[PDB]
């Protein structure tokens, strides 16, 4: 048995001021850094422990010993979210009967039935840059958020927010990505209950409002139209848990579209956002993932079986998962008294906040290079150890849209690097921005065309 670490104090605040930053993670990542695999965290009333090494990672992830808890995020974040997939507890009926339902939707073999609306979005990006002035410029996390929020709406329940229309965003998203904020400011509020906070709950609840009443509002057409289009919102309206054999009920089919929008919106984005900026900041890299697209994307419009065959751009995308995972924790708890790793004695109950920032720098799996961007470290992925690589999270609770988003972003950089060159005009210097996820705030290139049709 040994104690664990723990970083500094504040009196009767315990550990909790540290988090008091727009940059919570990236302050965690420095306190893991001086403290390593694992380090206490002590709040008013509350405790956790963080984990940063594979060595612990790999005994966190054995779901016979660890499930998934729900972070304070998540408890803030289920406020809208509900008991849809991402924001449920293993042991609620709703997150098993929806996973039955939703798993064969999710599937490799389902990405050739969303491919074609996948393309149009990303036709409209292409064509937007294809369209720019000389020495105009991209906003990139904007543009990436625009494609990825679009791809699900398109894909989630045949909706088109436009957002290459806009300026300002849909004011569906008004509403969620202001929900979000005040999810995340929550978890840093000193007396949450002082009168200088009514506007934010009356906010709150509005926005709540907003969201339930599109959603709410699409579903109730969909069911009255009868249409069969080959969409997740056709799927939950027909389908049956074969456990239960009951369908999911209108309500949880609303919380698992705001779900589906609010990670469309928050996570693919910033994949694609970092690859880019990895890539104009390792030129030889990008020649090799550019390579790769005009020898595989002969044709106008990419086919399914062509993104299949970015192998190199799929590397480019795990290494930039590896570095910068977008949703950067994930949260569990003890079923049962247990000790970690041989030295951390845990009681049942005791939780756990994996740092996947931190697990992807582990010397020990990777070498001595875990700073550079270096796509061939995935060339081989037979010899990478159990639980290294976890930008998905764990288990049967890991991320259900990993193939979508995957297919999603390998189709829409292979256009991006098939259609352009790009210049980091202004030398970027990374500036990390946190939501619910991580993105290069403020991240801008020019991008000249090919001058090759689509
Ligand atoms: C995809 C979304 C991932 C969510 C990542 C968590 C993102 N938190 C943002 C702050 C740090 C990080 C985290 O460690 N929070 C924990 C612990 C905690 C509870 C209450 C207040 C502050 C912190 C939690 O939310 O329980
Ligand atoms: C971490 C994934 C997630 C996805 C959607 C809503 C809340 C959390
Ligand atoms: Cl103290």
């Amino acid at each position: 048995i040994k104690e664990m670490p723990q970083p500094k104090t504040f009196g009767e605040l315990k550990n909790l001021p540290l988090l008091n930053t727009d940059k919570p993670v990236q302050a965690l990542m420095k306190i893991a850094d001086e403290l390593g695999e694992i380090f206490k965290f002590e709040a008013p009333g509350r405790v956790t422990r963080y984990l940063s090494s594979q060595r612990l990672i790999k005994e966190a992830c054995d779901e016979s010993r660890f499930d998934k808890n729900l972070s304070q995020a998540l408890k803030f974040v289920r406020d809208f979210a509900g008991d849809g997939l991402a924001t449920s507890w293993t042991h609620e009926k709703n997150w098993k009967k929806a996973h039955n339902i939703l798993l064969p939707s999710f599937s490799q073999q389902a990405m050739k039935g969303y491919h074609a609306m996948m393309v149009d979005i990303a036709v409209q990006l292409v064509q937007k840059w294809e369209r720019l002035n000389a020495d105009e410029h991209i906003e990139v996390p904007e543009d990436m958020t625009r494609l990825t929020l679009d791809t699900i709406g398109l894909c989630g329940f045949n909706y088109r927010f436009n957002s290459f229309y806009r300026d300002q965003p849909h004011p569906f998203i008004t509403s969620m990505v202001r929900a979000l904020d005040e999810a995340m400011n929550k978890l840093q509020r000193a007396n949450p209950d002082d009168p200088a906070y009514d506007e934010n709950k009356r906010q709150f609840q509005e926005d709540i409002k907003v969201m339930n009443d599109l959603v709410d509002k699409i579903i109730a057409d969909r069911k009255a139209s009868g249409e069969q289009s080959d969409d997740l919102l056709t799927h939950m309206l027909n389908g049956k848990d074969p456990e239960t054999g009951e369908p999911l009920d209108d309500e949880n089919i609303r919380y698992q579209i705001i779900t589906f929008l609010i990670a469309g919106h928050e996570t693919t984005s910033g994949l694609l956002s970092f690859a880019l900026y990895f890539l104009v900041k390792n030129p030889h890299v990008l020649q090799k993932a550019a390579e790769e697209a005009a020898r595989v994307l002969v044709d106008p419009v990419p086919s399914y079986k062509q993104v299949k065959q970015l192998k190199y751009v799929g590397m480019v995308l795990n290494e930039a998962l590896r570095l910068w995972p977008t949703a950067p924790a994930f949260s569990l708890y003890a079923k049962e008294d247990t000790v970690l790793g041989g030295e951390y004695p845990l009681e049942k109950g005791d939780e756990l906040m994996v740092l996947i920032p931190q697990l992807h720098r582990d010397k020990t799996i990777w070498g001595d290079d875990v700073e550079e961007f270096r796509p061939e470290r995935f060339e081989n992925p037979s010899a990478i150890p159990q639980h290294a690589f976890k930008p998905f999270g764990n288990g049967q609770r890991a991320c259900i849209g990993q193939q979508f988003a995957l297919h999603e972003a390998t189709l829409v950089l292979g256009m991006m690097l098939k259609h352009f060159d790009f210049e980091d005009h202004t030398n970027y210097e990374l500036d990390i921005k946190e939501t619910l996820t991580l993105k290069p705030e403020g991240f801008v290139v020019k991008a000249k065309s090919k001058k090759i049709p689509l």
